[PDB]
């Protein structure tokens, strides 16, 4: 009769890592995070853009204050990613669970994304979570139009791994991601 099971897709918490055969420019060779995926849609992030300022950089540009000695001063000429071109002045600080900011939101044990200004004084002071990367913008889809990409010949999808997102160089993000998926690009 009607036993309706299904499969129910949730992408969130999985990485869109993106086709040799991509057509948008805009999404080359880009690897996504998704951090929330529901009938309204689905937001994302992007792994492997890396923008021009730093984080140190963009931080004395909002003329944050640390609230400690900035001891990493190295973590501090990373540079931040560009997380979508959707709201591309709105930050995303996309990490591993440390303390409690104002405004977090967890995925797992190791990835958090925290959107609040809170978390950005300890960053540079050995105060600041473990592994993180900065965004600017989000990558967004309108209600269903996500489940739509997928049947075209643009994304595969797998679950997502914190290494990948803080430990695997950029230049290597994507490389490594299609390669996860059994697949090497064309030539």
């Amino acid at each position: 009769s009607d036993i309706e099971v299904g499969h129910s897709m949730n992408l969130t918490n999985h990485f869109l890592v993106a086709m040799p055969s991509m057509k948008d420019p805009y999404f080359k060779r880009s690897v996504i995070y998704i951090c929330e995926h529901n009938q309204d849609g689905a937001m994302g992030l992007m792994i492997n853009a890396p923008i021009d300022i730093t984080v140190g950089g963009m931080l004395k540009q909002v003329d944050i204050e640390p609230a400690y000695p900035q001891s990493h001063q190295e973590n501090l000429k990373k540079p931040v990613f560009n997380g979508g071109p959707v709201s591309e002045d709105r930050g995303f600080i996309l990490h591993r669970p440390r303390d409690h900011y104002e405004s977090s939101m967890k995925m797992t044990d190791d990835i958090a994304v925290t959107t609040s200004k809170d978390i950005l004084t300890v960053l540079g002071t050995e105060a600041e979570p473990e592994g993180y990367i900065v965004a600017l913008g989000y990558s967004g889809w309108s209600a269903g139009q996500l489940e739509v990409e997928l049947t075209e010949n643009s994304w595969l999808t797998i679950e997502a791994d914190p290494e990948l997102i803080f430990n695997t160089p950029v230049h290597e993000k994507w490389q490594k991601a299609i390669q996860k998926l059994g697949i090497s690009p064309a030539q």
